[PDB]
């Protein structure tokens, strides 16, 4: 049957693996509140305002579910024997399901409050597949999925950016009149999440969404070697070396030797020149992409128009901790305090150099562009990097390397908008008073990732990922990674191999 | 066709791993020789003669193969991947082909030898798959198979000991006359290869034999905790632990504490009493397995007459050296050059204890026989561990453990034994001299490893055998484990945990 | 006249064991550690005689 006292779902996880497929299940308990007291608001976004760096979003009632991230789907368990036992990975299908909602009244007398159950009141759920919405999901966000299964998923309010601000920012002057600025302004389009068909779910009701991926492979094998030594050091090369005059030292034709021959290869694209920025408030990153259309005004000019495009250097050696990817395991974290920073992989696709030699010596290139013969290989992704990213709709694009690593997919899973269904309350005055409830259910979302499995001919072991690997933590220090201290709390990885990066355990001859 | 010029096998080698099964090929190329001039013959073993150990063998023209070990089957990448993705691991099938045979001629004219190869020769090879004649594989014995696939495989002369010699010595005495000691020669059994039939291979011709193991399984899996801690410590118990009076303090009936609870299970077997005697020339291990038939006549008595039981301990800790299970890597290797000593694997059902308790204290039991409610792990062995044992055909025999770790069974692998055909010289004495040749040839082992994944609830990474385990060797030393040393030597593992043992990554609720 | 067969396991300044007393090249070492091992004798091949 159906109806109130009947579960709709039960719950799901774990993780099935096979050779071709690893079907790995979560199931996680959401709540969700009234958001904006049901308004959708264009606000400017205020920093410190030591510079000049704002922002404007439109914040909706709206809030979504976030799947975006590996740590959600696998276990350190489920993650290590995917990077140990398989070459390469890609999510074939996604299912998400919500079910054995809760919508509870919030009744406050006073300090103390009190939760009685209506029965009758719904939750908006609308998934969005065309993407005709702007995306909520951006990666390396706090919103996604939490790593325990037991914890409580506490969903986040949908907004977006309408407009770029200092394009709009109305400063202009008397003399332009900021002609062109307000033509930004007539045209910012503003998207209500009411516009499309959406279910209305009441307790015995729930919902179900499937997704398809097609997209590219994650490679988890390594490069022993660079693309530059795969030539055999015994035996004579044909070509010529001739050197100009130096100085005194004449010029000089001659075999090249057998040991160092020409590569035919080149380094990957990265760009070593930029610097960070300013205070920790504005926006701090080496390369800012920006868009600036002619009579536009902008008085604070730098960062303050633009986004930071970080980290800078794709495949190149970070020289400096500027560039080095890193990220905090926990929302608690502060500076220093739980951060994680990116480390070589020791992958010889991976971290690489150019050096630009003068007739006395070699110099370091700063910035090298997409050039011919170029291989590399992507970001070495740990369990904690978001799965996707979401390819901009644009004519011309060029090769898709995102160097969080994360995968560009045109279309990746639709991004599940959830609401309180407003229930309305009399009031004599205007002042549409509504009435106060929440959503509390059971969302499952099941992946099914296809895996194939590696073969070698070498004869040596290979690197694995091994919880030797780990380090004590906790409250008197006693409990490793990946565990629960006495009070309760999970300890964070405080390393970058303890995350499990790819592209360590398994060689690839190149 | 076949014939002179037509290989009659070609080379095989590698692993195929799959889900159920994991099939190891392997070829090398061996070199046997005339062994005794084609004689059968016994005569005492002498070590230094410090002490009265003497040994009698019977030394036939034969040479063997022999297969058991670990590391001439599986690689060390093979390996790796058998320990760290399978918790268990048995030989369902075995098939040995010898081909390619070249019977070359051995002319030496003062002293620089020349070879001529004959084409008319031929090989005798017999397979004794019914284990009629003494076996000539045991444990731990440098005649195994080599690690390399590219080095020679040069075979061992076969013999056994018709009898125990101290039995035997005739020493006696004029008072007994030794007449029950000659009853034991007079029926001392003498084996000739020649008895059964045999095939006889020229160089077109090759040989196949093929075996069907069934035995028990190896498990990898390890234990996390004792099984004495298979309980709960919040619930309480319900049992009652009575305390005698002790000097002032008196009998107290009370509740055993929730957190210790009575375990069910005890220690399995060993033996930490004895400890080894005498110098390294005599048979030092701790307990001596012999013999002694009334009316026999021992003059030196101790280790003389029977062989030692090494390790003692099976399942208990090595609280010593001496009982920790030890081998040499390599034939060149003396006293603490190039040994590996066994080490903890860290499983809870490995390296147990016992403690008797009196009324003030708790004391090491030393020596603990099988006893009921006894749970143990078998010992960890790594790839250069023997894989099986032949066992005895007796009326009553106890549980099979092997505590050097090899499988026991009572029909294991056939011993295929192959020699020189003697080719006769014409002389005008008796001196019956014979042609001098040798074979060599190529022989392959492919043997079929019925495995089975593992799978876990276990949340958190679990340990694997890394290759970050090992440590650099050679001249200069910069050459890892399982490589190979510009001079060509292959570098040893120096450690028990370079051998990748089993029994302790993968976890097992107990 | 063929070649003899070689290939190049590493890159030797990574793996060069310079290093100092005040990094002890762990890092280094561990280039070291994984560096593969090629034999050809691990896959299956054919012999050949003259006919």
């Amino acid at each position: 049957g159906s109806g109130v006292g009947i579960s709709t779902g039960g719950w799901v996880g774990g993780s099935h693996f096979s050779d071709k497929y690893v079907v790995t299940k979560n199931t996680r308990q959401f709540i969700t509140t009234i958001q904006n007291g049901h308004l959708y608001k264009t606000e400017a976004i205020e920093t410190t305002n030591q510079s000049g760096k704002s922002q404007r979003c439109v914040t909706t009632p709206w809030t979504y579910f976030n799947f975006n991230q590996y740590s959600c789907h696998f276990s350190p368990q489920d993650w290590q024997r995917l990077t140990n036992e398989y070459k390469r990975f890609r999510p074939k299908a996604m299912q998400v399901k919500i079910y054995n909602l809760q919508i509870k009244q919030i009744l406050s007398n006073g300090a103390d409050t009190t939760y009685n159950n209506d029965l009758t009141a719904g939750v908006h759920i609308f998934c969005d597949g065309e993407h005709a919405y702007p995306n909520a999901s951006h990666p390396w966000d706090e919103d996604v999925m939490p790593d325990l299964p037991y914890k409580t998923w506490k969903l986040f309010q949908y907004g977006y950016i309408p407009i770029e601000n200092e394009l709009a920012d109305l400063d202009g002057n008397a003399a332009g009149g900021n002609a062109t600025e307000k033509a930004l302004l007539y045209q910012m389009p503003f998207f209500l999440l009411e516009n499309s068909d959406h279910q209305v779910l009441r307790t015995g009701e729930s919902t179900e969404f499937t997704f398809n991926f097609d997209c590219e492979w994650v490679n988890n094998e390594r490069a022993y070697i660079p693309p530059g030594l795969m030539f055999n050091p015994k035996v004579p090369t044909r070509r010529v070396q001739y050197i100009r005059q130096n100085g005194s030292t004449a010029a000089s034709t001659g075999r090249i030797q057998p040991y160092s021959k020409p590569t035919s290869w080149m380094t990957g694209p990265g760009l070593l020149s930029a610097q960070r920025v300013g205070p920790q408030s504005s926006d701090t990153a080496p390369f800012m992409v920006c868009t600036n259309p002619e009579g536009t005004h902008i008085n604070t000019g730098a960062a303050g128009f633009g986004s930071g495009f970080d980290p800078p250097s794709g495949c190149l050696a970070p020289t400096n901790l500027e560039y080095k990817l890193q990220w905090y395991q926990t929302p608690e974290g502060t500076g220093n305090n739980g951060n994680i920073i990116a480390n070589p992989s020791l992958s010889m696709l991976r971290d690489q150099l150019l050096y630009k030699g003068n007739q006395t010596t070699y110099n370091l290139v700063g910035d090298i562009w997409m050039f011919p013969n170029q291989v590399w290989d992507r970001f070495p992704i740990t369990r904690e990097n978001p799965i996707w990213c979401k390819k901009p709709r644009a004519d011309k694009h060029t090769i898709m390397d995102p160097f969080d690593g994360s995968i560009a997919m045109d279309h990746p899973p639709g991004t599940i908008f959830i609401k309180m269904a407003k229930i309305p309350v009399p009031t004599a005055s205007n002042a549409d008073s509504y009435l106060n409830i929440y959503c509390t259910g059971q969302v499952s979302c099941e992946i099914v990732w296809e895996v194939e499995r590696y073969a070698t001919k070498n004869w040596r072991p290979e690197r694995r990922h091994t919880a030797l690997g780990m380090s004590l933590g906790g409250e008197s220090n006693y409990t490793p990674t990946y565990h629960v201290d006495p009070t309760g709390a999970y300890i964070q990885p405080t390393s970058y191999d303890q995350c499990m990066p790819v592209k360590t355990n398994i060689n690839k001859v190149l």
